């Protein structure tokens, strides 16, 4: 439920303002003087793409109307949180991915832009994106498909191609480039990790589970279950 | 020309803000306000450069001298919309690297700081530099020494030393390094460079050649041809 | 000493100031009004990781109270400092680093997380984790080990895990990845552009990793790895 | 009417942003871009009552819930502008007031103020009154009782007390203090207040009664009638 | 000269920068680094003027397309920096003026809206007008007229009407409204001095050096060279 | 004392914090997170004068030097919250002066001014003086003697000039003009709204000036002084 996550992070909130004095401010204005996981997630978002042209109170405005056209987007959010918890040994808490993680940033971004290149907003679409890239280094085109429980670890140097498609469970670390030399790009399946600085270009397939190293150039399919390896990539 | 891109974009701004309610503002206060490129320009470059230490005010005083005292610097701006628009397919609207695009950003950046280093004001052109490095991720030393019609597609990491060049028509990809292992790389025209390259040393890479992605340029690579590999071989 | 140091930068700030009209504020506020490396060190390092959230006038107190607490931090500061000038003839005032390359920024910022992460303050140490991030595109985690002289050249992509050993002496260009499959880097090493250095392996004093290698063997001292994955050549 | 107020404002704000290109941002993000009062409103107080330490952001987000709590709020304001409007030939735009005069924000600002209080939620309602008191330099206390069709015209050095009323259509200038020697006036429909007045005490200025600038009000005032002197007398 | 009294500001700016490190960055920014007296001065103004919606930079090329349209605009403040100098007992820096008063800020504004009105850029002189009573808490409607070598000294709560004529060389202290009950504002002559709260209304002449007490409400012409004092006022 | 104050103020931000969500982080900011009145004021101070050319955090610096060099001058801001406490049902908390009356605001910036101008650092304080102006709406000249237990009551248009003198526990209201046709104002005084004091006069102990009264002659202790011009009523 968004209201379960939700629930966590506003209890360990409360606990961690109590711990360090230095921080309350900070957790209170993000999360405790918020209702629900999209009030938090819309404050922090247009605060982090704020800029001297369209300030925090105008970025958040879009936001806002995006998840009021779209709860699903705020549910989204939920499952990402979810999956870097568990899929990072380290992060144990529930409000890390939410507050302090770029790629969880950039992703949520993101699927406001999708949302928005959907209704035909494409110029909105494509403020955001780069926006994101400014913000995050992260550059997700807005008409790329990706679907939940993603992660994109430490994500700096990320660049997800415009026909490109992650499916759910994917890992996606620094240094990624999604693209190609119609479909030019990737279509990475569920459960997919991808090592940092690697390559994918073209129209090629990753099968489900696959493991991509880091550094690879992949440009053939990758078979599901498999591990993809070197410049270009071999099967190994 | 300036005038006709210049035009053309104007022409877009007033389309889109009647079209994006939301963005109207931003349309506005970036373009239609402006009587030239070099307004439009100099007013979103100071501001993607702010900081609390030289808000946008402070910075555009800096590149309104710059382009007031050497105007062909808004010429080159005015090509390199031109190139990323046409080598692109994906780019179809002439505002749309001038107002998005922050390798396009970086790089008008970069000329400001190229034409104060060779004014001898160096602690400014390193300034910028930095601030470059900071909003766009671009780092591209002063005295690169780079033509027109260059695309920065993306954008994310590129580092360029000191000693490069990088003639008319080139085209960067994310990742990629123009450095040493007269000490780095010379990009003749035409060049298309694929993401995380890192080409090492002053070696030539001959006109309209093709580098792939992740490969590391150690020797020189003939005009037209294409190296690909760690180290980089021809294929 | 911090003192030879910055006696240095101040004389380099006065001329500095001096001859750039347009830029003499600046020097004035990050340095000439300042009495010492870590009054520049925190006001310069507060206003870049400054933030709508967390201004710099709020971050500042946070460094202070970790210089305050171990003042040795700003030693550090002053010895990277010489690193980044001597370690390279592309830099020559002593001045440059404090004021413009953010691979220095972002290892100074760590030096305060990874005071804070030692204090138990973790939420502390991981909001600035990740506002070093933001701000110069370098994740180093609170928990890694860095000793002084420390070159971080370019810095962006930067990436450095939780239970990652740098020692002395060390320089790491653009696109570095240290990690798991984190490196151990022994004095004098490097890590080359692009290169990624996985799993719990070691790297020799004073070796060389080439551009874009894919570390997953140890490296001997003074051995150049390169390749992916890399090989002693 | 809202609706009828705020298409007027509306339908201005286009005219008005299309004959003066350097505001039409301003034009857009203050009014264009909302789709009714209350958003543009929130959108404008938000923005005058924000300092480093509360960003518009996260003042409005206050507003919000006051507008949306008690939606009868914007409609005092519709109803002030009406008033401003007519009764002041001067002011000859319905968004004038919305968008220019601080007399007119300081008491919308002051109308969430009120709502606060009566909620129960004091240390809110005492930041914002003396937020508005730095902004707009007008200081109403929030326990204060106001009717709608209120004029603060110029408002520099407004003073009201916290037991003090004023019902509709009075007109308060520059200056004016409503306090002590329940301690504080009363002021009926109606009535001007010169500039400068001070009136004191728990006293009754009846309807459409006239105050002259720089008086000093101490007894009631009878209703049409006109205070004027240091103390007041009728003249 | 607009280029002596800018001689010595700049170099009062080098010495007092050189004997105050703590405001030095201050004296580079408004004064040093620019080259002329309006650069200064726009500078100053699009700072001061500045909020949220509208920033510096923004509200500067409005100020700087005013003084290129009309530059004894900047001549005004010249002569006015150099009447509260000696008009002043105590101010003795040319640059005191120019940097750190209110009432001299909110003149130079209020000029630039005068000029804006006059080439009937209404929208623009209002919107100033009134930023320039928020930040300086000094409301002069821009169609009034206003001469030069004026000094409105502290000038908190001054209101001048639509209709006010004021001429050269008046002061004018904090609390001062010109107003009234077509012409129903005051044509306040040469070298008028009025007093700290005085409310001067109708369309009445104040004859040239007169003086008009703290307090006093003047509803009838006074003659030149008197004093007028009281509620309503007296020649005294 | 200053430490009784303070806790007393640390008790009642805990609470307030508690009970208005929307209003914590900004508790927090001013007054929890810091360790003592000093730490509040000066950031609080340093946030309300800041603007685009001297930021919050620059502000702060100018505060704390002066606040380290005569720590008194918090000791005097102690003395004017029980003021604006006591002296006034109108206010009950002792947090509600220090966080939001901008004539105590104004005046504590004052008293650095006032520091500062017996340092011969005048330009500082005369920038200060006029940013005080445009942030509260208060004019003070720094040379001019305040002594404590001052309340600034709505403050708006308070103007006092360079050679007034304004002894212990006096009250000011908006509009109020000491000066020149500078006043002496003893203890326990006040000044009417709206009043203006003008010439080298005095205002004895315990006086009272009506509101718009314009005072040219001496005024006796515990008597009431109004009218245009003051008459002793
Ligand atoms: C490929 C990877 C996913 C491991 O997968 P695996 O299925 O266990 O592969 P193995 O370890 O069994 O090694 C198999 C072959 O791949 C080679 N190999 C491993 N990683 C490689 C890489 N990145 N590039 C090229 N070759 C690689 C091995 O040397 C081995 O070769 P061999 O058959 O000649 O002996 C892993 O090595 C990797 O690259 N991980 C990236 C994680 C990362 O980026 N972490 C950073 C954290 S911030
Ligand atoms: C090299 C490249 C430019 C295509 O050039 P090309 O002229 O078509 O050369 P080819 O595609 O015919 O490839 C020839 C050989 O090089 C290999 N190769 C291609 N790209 C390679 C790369 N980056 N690294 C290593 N080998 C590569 C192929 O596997 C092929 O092998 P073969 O010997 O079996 O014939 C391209 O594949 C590439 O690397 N593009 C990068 C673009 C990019 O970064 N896009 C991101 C967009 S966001
Ligand atoms: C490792 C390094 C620092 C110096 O290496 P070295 O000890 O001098 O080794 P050499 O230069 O003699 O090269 C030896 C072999 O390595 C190969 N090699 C070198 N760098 C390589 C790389 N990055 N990837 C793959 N092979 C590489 C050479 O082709 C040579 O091949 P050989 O066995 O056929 O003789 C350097 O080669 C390098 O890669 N530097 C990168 C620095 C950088 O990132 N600069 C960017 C500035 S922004
Ligand atoms: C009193 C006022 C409202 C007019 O009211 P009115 O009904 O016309 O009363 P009158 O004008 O006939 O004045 C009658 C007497 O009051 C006196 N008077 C008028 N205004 C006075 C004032 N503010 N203080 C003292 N006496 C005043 C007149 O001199 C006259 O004297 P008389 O006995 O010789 O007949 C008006 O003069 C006034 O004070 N207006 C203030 C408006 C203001 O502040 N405007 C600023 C706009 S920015
Ligand atoms: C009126 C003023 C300008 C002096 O002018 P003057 O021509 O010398 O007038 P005089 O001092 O000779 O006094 C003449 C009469 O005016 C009266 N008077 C003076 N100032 C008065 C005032 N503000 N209101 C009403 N009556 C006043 C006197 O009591 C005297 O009356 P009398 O004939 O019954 O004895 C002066 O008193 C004044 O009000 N100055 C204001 C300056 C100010 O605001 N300073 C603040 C600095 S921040
Ligand atoms: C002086 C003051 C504090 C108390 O005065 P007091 O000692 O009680 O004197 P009194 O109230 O008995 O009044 C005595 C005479 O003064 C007159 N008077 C009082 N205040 C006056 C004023 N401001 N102007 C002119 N005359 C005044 C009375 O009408 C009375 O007249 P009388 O001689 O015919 O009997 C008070 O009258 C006053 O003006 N307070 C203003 C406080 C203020 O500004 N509050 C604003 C809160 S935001």
């Amino acid at each position: 439920m968004t209201l379960d996550v939700w629930q966590h992070i506003r209890q360990e909130a409360k606990e961690l303002a109590e711990n360090e004095p230095m921080l309350a401010s900070f957790f209170h204005s993000t999360i405790l003087k918020h209702q629900n996981l999209g009030g938090a997630l819309s404050y922090l978002l247009a605060n982090k793409l704020a800029n001297p042209i369209m300030p925090a109170i105008s970025l958040r405005e879009i936001i806002e109307e995006a998840y009021q056209s779209n709860p699903s987007i705020i549910d989204c959010a939920a499952c990402d949180i979810q999956a870097v918890r568990h899929r990072d040994p380290a992060v144990e808490l529930w409000s890390t991915p939410l507050l302090y993680l770029k790629g969880f940033h950039a992703i949520q971004s993101y699927r406001i832009t999708h949302y928005l290149w959907n209704q035909n907003r494409k110029s909105l679409a494509l403020y955001l994106q780069n926006q994101i890239s400014v913000a995050f280094d992260v550059d997700i085109h807005p008409a790329a498909k990706i679907g939940h429980g993603i992660m994109f670890d430490h994500a700096t140097g990320i660049v997800v191609g415009e026909t490109s498609v992650i499916e759910n469970d994917v890992s996606i670390l620094q240094g990624v480039t999604l693209g190609g030399t119609g479909d030019r790009h990737p279509k990475v399946r569920e459960g997919v990790m991808i090592g940092a600085g690697a390559k994918i270009l073209g129209n090629i397939e990753v099968g489900k589970y696959a493991k991509i190293g880091a550094n690879s150039v992949v440009l053939n399919p990758v078979p599901e279950y498999a591990t993809a390896a070197g410049v270009p990539a071999r099967i190994v």
